[PDB]
DNA sequence: CGTCGCCGCCGCGCGG
DNA sequence: CGCGCGGCGGCGA
């Protein structure tokens, strides 16, 4: 096989590399790497090295890496550019793997661990590590085993050995319900004392050194606790055995709310799963405890136990160990579904970076662009210093607040990356500038043509047309990858709806699910067989369809994130290729393109309908337009349609056969006007929305910019078995809105769009009646706990104190001087509740850490002094009033002359 | 060390 | 709670 790296580090003048050799053996080597950097040289001296502008460069080969660094400093003192890759490990990887990396994940050691630390005096601070480590479960991906290190004797209690037999048993048999599929994979090791536990763990680690190290909060907790505890017991040299090169760095993260210290283990790539989840899941969660994320992702119930975790080991050691094993497995299960490790390894090897650098698109693109340029013997420019400067972004149209019955949306494929490709925006393709006219003059095609030679954006920039820049070239490759995976995702989605349809008529038999590839549209043979399957098999197929879909979603959306981050990076001062002319060229073009096509679409439909001045486009944001289809439906008449699916086919055909060709023509003209290199403005139909035929539903509504709801029947080719609510921006989509309120507001919207005014008033009335029975967590608001100290004036709210911060301070006073109580962590999330006047807490609100039941100390008083009326008004009624007034509805029945005839 | 646009809640200081 | 500005948090793109 072709060799690939595992990890790479620079230590002084050595490169330390772990890698997989041509036989699939893990190896390590130390190389005295001789780096090269570059200087501009006279036009009249032979060289094969040129900077990106075509200026000749001389290569300077250095005796060692320190010399190279010191030369960079001298070139600064002199005032001349030091060109080339100044991150020497990236240049090493590029020299060593001068080919597309083919990696074998089965040779990479992925380690997933969690630790337990009993602590009576509150949270066990990793930097202190003053409490014994009493459990480690370490899963190894190569052995496929859960190694459990269990401490039997501790100053906090002596316990009996854990029992795998009891752990396997159902909770109803008194067992711990450890999933049977891993029971055979557990290697259990009990220990008489902590010292031997840690010594054996270190020896284990040495034999089975993690390449990728993951888990839940391992970066902020497990890793530093283990490192510091070993350090405190044995000394630094022993702690440093966690690094395969015996080098660690104790270094803080420079934030704006305080400071926390993480431990950098040279020769390991730490991918804390929480950080992977936060960057790649496209969620914002009320809580980031593993219980909460597990239940969301997997639908598994919380781990239930009695008393505080600080007493769990001594009261129930059996469960303590089992829950530690289960926590590890749960991360693996989340990964089996989301596939973030896979994504990371894919991006990492593609860019040729340290795997942990996937968190940094700037580092990712810097390496991609450097490898691409190096292939042509080109030299990257030195990074420069820039002041942070604001710049303009996308265009958003002000919608007329209203209900909208029939709506077709259109959307541009990868807008910003397509603009980069269409215009040829790259650092080395800049050709000059033209005299800009006001934007609406380009929008309305009255401005003079920018250039007869170069490719332009309405911000004034011109670009070469003879050859593609490295930014367009490289953004295209990843764009193309994205498209493949999106194709897989959409097909899995369409396949899911076929299974849903079949579930309405399940057969009564014993059978198996079909062995099919869910990434491809089902054949007719597969479709027929599905129609003959039981509910059990169809459900299992649906589960697999939905899993295939999620896999495609991870792969496609994060590739989209990466390419959109390149466009963004152009506006970040730390990007080597930072240039505001280029960032603005993208965003201004976008503003033009959206408003241009609004004008064209209107002009087209006005002509089609025989009118003048009618606004068919009701809304637009960045790259999408929303078109009123009322008149189109009306031109044939509703009475001519058999059912909903009929008008949906009607609009699907109108959008694809009439609108898209006109939209294409409009953009082709814009490309010529701007003289662009390639026409890549592809606007396809996205959504078809409307009320169920024969119903009183309103179909959709907007309340303002970025706030709207639609009843969707078809979304980019997927015909739903059941209509789907597309809701953007409204309170149902916000993590800050109480769970029960999101649910209830959603049903109100469902009722408005699908059923009408009368059904809406039925639901509201009932919800207002029963509201007070709701569980307090389901009705608590959520917020982030930022800058608590800033607004803490001796335990009481300072000036301008935010509502949620007040709640935290109320909380802090109520738990004051209790070590056992959960502390609110700066920057983490809190549940928030209003309090009725005259409550013992002495303030109007209280906040506690999210994902948790509030400490038993104050729970009773919170539930008794909870202000339901305020709660109902603030989070439910006000947003609903917002929806209904925008939609011209009433949530409460207005009095009529019909009152009353019952007498 | 990917980006900007813009929403609603809140405290504040009005607003004769 | 009528009004706007600035802090904030958070979402849409
Ligand atoms: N995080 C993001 C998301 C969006 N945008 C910009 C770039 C996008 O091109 C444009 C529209 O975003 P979309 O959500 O519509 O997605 P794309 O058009 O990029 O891709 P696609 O529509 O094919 O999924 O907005 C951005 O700058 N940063
Ligand atoms: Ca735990
Ligand atoms: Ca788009
Ligand atoms: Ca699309
Ligand atoms: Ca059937
Ligand atoms: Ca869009």
């Amino acid at each position: 096989m072709k060799e690939f790296y595992l990890t790479v580090e620079q230590i002084g003048d050595s490169i330390f590399e772990r890698y997989i050799d041509s036989n699939g053996r893990e190896r390590t080597r130390e190389v005295e790497y001789k780096p090269s950097l570059f200087a501009h040289c006279p036009e009249s001296q032979a060289t094969k090295y040129f900077d990106i502008y075509g200026k000749p460069c001389t290569r300077k080969l250095f005796a060692n890496m320190r010399d190279a660094s010191q030369w960079i400093k001298r070139m600064e003192d002199i005032g001349l550019e030091a060109l080339g890759m100044d991150d020497f490990k990236l240049a090493y990887l590029s020299d060593t793997y001068n080919y597309e990396i083919k990696y074998d994940h089965t040779k990479i050691r992925v380690a997933n661990f969690d630790i337990e630390v009993t602590s009576p005096d509150g949270f066990p601070e990793p930097s202190q590590a003053k409490h014994p480590i009493d459990a480690i479960t370490h899963y190894d991906s190569i052995d496929d085993r859960f190694y459990v290190f269990d401490l039997l004797n501790s100053p906090y209690g002596n316990v009996e050995e854990w029992s795998i037999e009891i752990a396997a048993k159902l909770q109803e048999q008194g067992g711990d319900e450890v999933p049977s599929e891993i029971i055979d994979k557990i290697i259990y090791m009990p220990f008489d004392n902590e010292k031997e536990l840690l010594m054996e763990y270190l020896n284990f680690w040495q034999q089975k050194t993690p390449v990728i190290l993951t888990g839940w909060n391992v970066e902020s907790f497990a890793i530093p606790y283990v490192y510091n505890r070993i350090k405190n017991i044995f000394g630094e040299s022993t702690a440093k055995r966690l690094s395969p090169h015996r080098k660690t760095r104790v270094k803080v993260i420079e934030n704006m709310y305080g400071s926390r210290e993480i431990i950098t283990l040279f020769g390991i790539s730490v991918l804390d799963y929480i950080d992977l989840y936060k960057k790649f899941s496209f969620t914002n969660q009320p809580s980031y405890s593993l219980d909460y994320i597990s239940e969301f992702e997997l639908n598994v119930g919380k781990l239930k136990y009695d008393g505080p975790i600080s007493k769990l080991r001594e009261s129930n050691h059996q469960r303590y160990i089992s829950y530690n094993i289960i926590a590890v497995y749960r991360v693996l299960q989340i990964d089996a579904k989301r596939q973030f490790i896979n994504l990371s390894l894919d991006m990492g090897y593609y860019a040729k970076i340290q795997i942990q650098s996937v968190f940094s698109p700037i580092k990712t693109w810097d390496a991609i662009i450097f490898n691409s340029l190096k292939e042509q013997n080109k030299v990257i420019p030195q990074g420069r210093s820039h002041p942070v400067q604001p710049y303009p972004g996308a265009f958003v149209k002000e919608p007329i607040p209203n209900r909208y019955k029939y709506v077709m949306s259109f959307d541009l494929t990868s807008l910003y990356p397509s603009i980069i490709r269409q215009v040829n925006i790259s650092p080395e393709t800049i050709a000059g500038t033209f005299k800009v006219a006001p934007l609406h003059d380009y929008i309305n095609a009255v401005a003079e043509r920018p250039s007869d030679v170069y490719s332009c954006s309405p911000n004034g920039m011109m670009y070469y047309k003879d050859r593609d820049g490295v930014v367009p070239t490289e953004i295209t490759k990843v764009f193309n990858q994205r498209k493949e995976h999106k194709g897989y995702m959409l097909a899995a989605q369409r396949n899911g709806e076929i299974i849903k349809e079949a579930l309405h008529n399940p057969n009564l038999s014993v059978d198996e699910p079909l062995d099919v590839d869910y990434r491809f549209d089902f054949s007719d043979e597969i479709k027929e067989k599905i129609k003959k399957l039981s509910a059990k098999s169809l459900n299992e197929m649906l589960f697999r369809a939905q899993r295939t879909e999620v896999a495609g979603m991870t792969a496609q959306i994060n590739r989209k994130l990466l390419i959109n981050s390149l466009a963004g990076a152009l506006g970040n001062v730390w990007f080597r290729y930072y240039d505001l002319r280029n960032a603005t060229a993208i965003t201004t073009f976008g503003q033009m393109a959206l408003q241009w096509i609004e004008r064209k679409v209107n002009e087209y439909l006005n002509e089609v309908c025989g009118t003048e001045g009618e606004a068919f486009v009701l809304y637009g944001d960045t790259d999408s337009i929303y078109v009123s289809a009322d008149k189109i439906i009306d031109k044939v008449g509703e009475s001519k349609f058999r059912d909903t699916n009929h008008w949906v086919d009607f609009l699907d055909k109108f959008a694809r056969e009439r609108m898209e060709p006109a939209i294409d023509r409009g953009f082709r003209e814009m490309c010529e006007y701007m003289n662009n290199k390639q026409h890549l403005m592809f606007m396809d139909r996205e959504a078809i929305a409307g009320p169920p035929l024969g119903s009183k539903g309103i179909g959709g509504f907007w309340t303002g910019k970025k706030r709207y709801a639609l009843n969707v029947w078809d979304m980019e080719g997927t015909r739903y078995a059941e209509p789907k609510l597309k809701i953007m921006g409204l309170e149902t989509q916000k993590s800050s809105t109480p769970k029960a309120v999101q649910k209830a507001l959603k049903e109100c919207i469902r009722r408005m769009l699908q059923e009408g005014e009368e059904s809406l008033q039925e639901y509201f009335k009932e919800f207002e009646k029963e509201f007070r029975q709701l569980n307090y967590i389901s009705i608590a608001s959520v917020s982030s706990a930022n800058n608590i100290a800033k607004y803490d004036v001796g335990g009481f709210p300072g000036p301008k104190c935010p509502f949620h911060i007040r709640g935290i301070l109320t909380y802090n006073r109520a738990i004051k001087g209790n070590i056992d109580a959960p502390q609110v962590v700066e920057g983490e999330k809190v549940y928030v509740l209003p309090l009725r006047e005259g409550n013992p807490f002495g303030d109007k609100c209280i906040a506690w850490p999210s994902g948790t039941e509030i400490t038993d100390l104050i729970k009773d008083d919170v539930l008794h002094w909870m202000d339901y009326t305020v709660l109902l008004e603030k989070t439910f009624i006000k947003p609903l009033e917002g929806f209904t007034s925008a939609a011209k509805l009433d949530y409460e029945k207005k009095a009529s002359l019909f009152d009353m005839f019952d007498f």
